[PDB]
């Protein structure tokens, strides 16, 4: 099982491109703020989650999202090695909401 | 006369400085979006307007102010020379409803 | 919510333009000056304001309005790409008032 | 007892309906927000509460609400189950104060 279902507001410019291949992807950040309860404590969780959404199924839906954007995604997470050598954690979208 | 109200999300995190002398300043970035009336049109009117919030008492509810957060601010306009040529606009919050 | 009230001093005689359809329309620069508040103090404020004015019913209070008028405009704001491909604020004028 | 008293801020555009029988009634959304004391603690209270005004008699009072009034509203709560299926809290208004 690997499922993150996760709210938040883009807070970077969706940077859309088309793969060599004819891949459509849509990167941007989702920012997540919301109080959780834990062991009886109310604590934050926050968090600015890389989000890719690959396919020509969900490329029509994020034209509608843009910094400022509140949005609920449900997908899958794994981690690169970006360009800046360290691990990058991101949620590879299935579903997307845009409420 | 000078006065805007202005609403709209905040498309640009804010970003807190506090002056030499001690005054305190929070500046961000108002995307507006709306349908408008001219004489009897359409009309999409849209601007992302650069705001600053100056002084003591005013920069409490800024706290509140995030990438996303939906608000509406009263102010006076000014002209500022940027860094290119002409002078850039900003509005310069004297009253700021989060919502 | 998209409403300024600004006076000034037109510092740019008024274009006038007929739309495809015949709607008849004009632009000036309106130059505001004044000194304003913030943070407690007296702050000045400067802008030199490109106006639309559009509509049959509205042009007449225009025909007295030229380089040296002292005017109040009230309307909603809006974002224009320049020739320069630059974005330029823009106030559209719903009313207008001489002196 | 069921009063409900709430100051705020119109969030949705007033949207106006004709029942089939002929009532009318006018609905929209009021965003509240405040500071109250509690337990020694300042709390943040919030809601977008949507607001329900029906009847003939009570249109009068919604003509000029638009996003951005600022009014106060006082009637009594009542649930309702939402076309989404959940069950929403309405403010059914009898009193509306424009504070301009």
């Amino acid at each position: 099982t690997n499922r993150l279902v996760l709210s938040g507001t883009v807070c970077r410019a969706p940077l859309r491109k088309v793969s060599p291949s004819g891949i459509p992807h849509c990167q941007f950040v989702l920012e997540h703020r919301s109080v959780q309860e834990e062991a009886g404590f109310h604590r934050q969780a926050w968090c600015q989650m890389p989000v890719i959404v690959s396919g020509h199924e969900n490329q029509a839906i994020t034209h509608s999202i843009t910094v400022g954007s509140r949005i609920t995604v449900q997908g899958f997470i794994s981690c690169h090695k970006a360009k800046n050598g360290l691990s990058k954690m991101v949620l590879h979208a299935e579903q997307i909401e845009l409420i």
